């Protein structure tokens, strides 16, 4: 098991998606990790909040998946077992760190098993991109917070995109997990809320072989008339549907979600088969500094990081001298700056969570030993309810970047600990050829769509509405067989 | 103790055992090696009895209480593990 452990006077929890196990996360992953592991040091480093407190880390692979997340999660926990507990001569092992606080995040499924395994030890736990409505519920995850909206107002923002262009009509799957099933519902309900129909639901499960993919597809074409169909889905299981859509000679206008998110890995080498597709993400504003540090990072200058090196060789597809045949062997100069780096929207979100967590310790240390600028006595027993309940809840510092132009620069968490409800909406036009992304609109509670910049998949505005409001009034409507949607029939002038 | 807290160290003296095998003394590390529980028989008062197979749920260890008749309990999604000799309280 590959692990970053690095020791101080407090250390916080690491869960992130580095694997995939399988293969390495080339964006969501291990920016991320750079940029928590990057704050950190900031925080090491600065005089003003924690001066005297040397802040450790201790960072685990999640490999997007339940049981594996679990045992780490468990590694964590040993710390707070191994303290009621000998040896002949000397027995040390492995000496678990007390952790302050998990800066835990990943999916949703990952953040709910963490959180359920933390509360039992009352370990507090911020999260930065999982956003299951499940989690804003205290009962079974009272000590779990997160600087990102619950995962409602998001479906709200899918239903008001979808009443924008009348789709009345629609489609829609979902990735078979809690998360998938908790936003679809909810973006369900918005859709009944709004007399938006829906034509089929479907499920393609967490991990699955390429049968599920394909027979979604063909339930997706077995209705033609609805050319818009609303993906709610985890980024792997992303992936994997549009690789899949992408084998069958087939093509449509999605309407993505945060799993889709801005990212760009999801959809490599398939531009095509997702190209009118509508994507939703949880709004934020890069941190500069971040880039200026991660580009002059350097496998040379990087042993912080077990997958690093594994990393460099993927994103690059060069392997470093330990093989040197494989594929080929990097060169001396290779760089970050002018290469294809886009660094994640949901970096400052991660890098807030840490300094919201930082900034509770700090008001902590305020209280529990305001004397010294130590660790002392009062403060050496983590009191993991209270710093929770007095300090994590209630933070509001303003943001690590308000030089920059931000409005909603206080991280203000609601009473169940969540941020506030802020998104971009996004569309994959062509620019270049090789193109990406672009901010599309944005949306707070009202949509700020512009539809001249879409530049839609079939060159027009998708019709996927179903026949037309029927209008009883003059030609009453009848589902013969057609359940979903109606046809009119002119009803007479004497009845 | 009919405690939550109380019983909730209890359980974790029930689960320092798993962590212990996957974790090298100068020489020797054994003073009193918990064992690893192939079933729990854990009941009375209802909260305890959700600590305790909350606890358990992480661990695929059946418990099974004896007294608590809380139908919250019935829920099998987060007590999915938990059984007991007693019916529920809608009874
Ligand atoms: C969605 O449907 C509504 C009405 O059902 C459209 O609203 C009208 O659209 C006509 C043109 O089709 C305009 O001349 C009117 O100004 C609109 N009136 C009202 C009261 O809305 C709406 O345009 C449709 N949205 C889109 C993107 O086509
Ligand atoms: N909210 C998504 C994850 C978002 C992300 O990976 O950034 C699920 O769970
Ligand atoms: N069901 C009771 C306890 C039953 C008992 O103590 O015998 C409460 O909880």
């Amino acid at each position: 098991r590959r692990e970053i452990k690095i020791e101080g006077d407090l250390v916080l929890g690491g869960l992130f998606p580095i694997n995939e196990c399988g293969r390495i996360n080339e964006d969501r992953g291990i920016q991320r990790l750079e940029a928590m592991l990057f704050a950190i040091d900031e925080i090491n480093k600065d005089d003003y909040l924690l001066p005297g407190v040397k802040l450790g880390v201790h960072i685990l692979d999640t490999c997007s998946r339940d049981t594996y997340a679990l045992e780490q999660s468990l590694e964590f926990v040993r710390a707070s077992l191994t303290k009621v507990d000998d040896g002949s001569y000397a027995i040390q092992e492995n000496i678990p760190l007390l952790i302050a606080g998990v800066i835990g995040g990943s999916y949703s499924s990952v953040s709910i098993q963490v959180a359920n395994l933390l509360r039992l030890f009352q370990i507090p736990q911020i999260s930065y991109a999982s956003t299951s409505a499940k989690l804003s519920d205290k009962s079974r995850y009272d000590y779990f917070a997160r600087t990102v909206p619950p995962d409602f107002y998001q479906a709200k923002a899918m239903a008001e995109i979808l009443r924008f262009f009348n789709w009345t009509y629609v489609s829609t799957v979902a990735s078979e997990g809690d998360y998938g099933e908790t936003g679809i519902e909810a973006f369900e309900q918005e859709a009944r809320l709004r007399n938006i129909c829906i034509a089929t639901a479907e499920k393609v499960g967490r991990s699955n072989i390429r049968k599920s993919y394909d027979s979604v597809i063909r339930e997706l074409l077995q209705k033609p008339n609805a050319r818009v169909v609303v993906l709610f889905m985890r980024s792997d299981d992303s992936r994997e549907l549009i690789a899949a859509a992408s084998r069958a000679n087939a093509s449509f206008t999605w309407v993505a979600s945060d799993g889709w998110g801005a990212q760009e890995s999801i959809i490599k080498g398939s531009e095509h088969v997702a190209y009118g597709a509508i994507t939703l993400e949880l709004a934020s504003q890069p941190v500069r500094q971040f880039d200026r540090y991660f580009q002059s990072l350097n496998p040379y200058n990087n042993h912080r990081n077990p997958w690093f090196r594994d990393f460099w060789e993927q994103k690059f597809q060069c392997s470093l001298q330990n093989k040197r045949n494989h594929r080929r062997v990097c060169d001396k100069h290779l760089a970050i700056d002018s290469s294809n780096y886009e660094q994640e929207s949901k970096i400052m979100f991660v890098v807030n969570a840490v300094y919201a967590m930082a900034h509770a310790l700090h008001k902590m240390q305020r209280t529990l030993c305001p004397n010294t600028t130590k660790l002392c006595d009062a403060m050496k027993i983590l009191d993991g309810k209270k710093l929770y309940k007095d300090y994590l809840l209630k933070i509001n510092f303003t943001a690590p970047f308000n030089p920059n132009k931000d409005a909603d620069s206080i991280v203000k968490f609601d009473t169940f600990g969540d941020g506030m409800g802020r998104y971009n909406v996004f569309n994959f036009q062509n620019v270049g050829g090789k193109y990406s992304y672009l901010k599309v609109g944005h949306w707070a509670e009202t949509l700020s769509l512009d539809v001249n910049s879409i530049h839609w998949s079939r060159n027009s505005v998708p019709t996927s509405q179903c026949s037309d409001p029927c209008a009883p009034n003059e030609m009453k409507n009848m589902q013969p067989g057609d359940v979903c949607c109606w046809i009119c029939i002119p009803c007479e002038p004497y009845e």
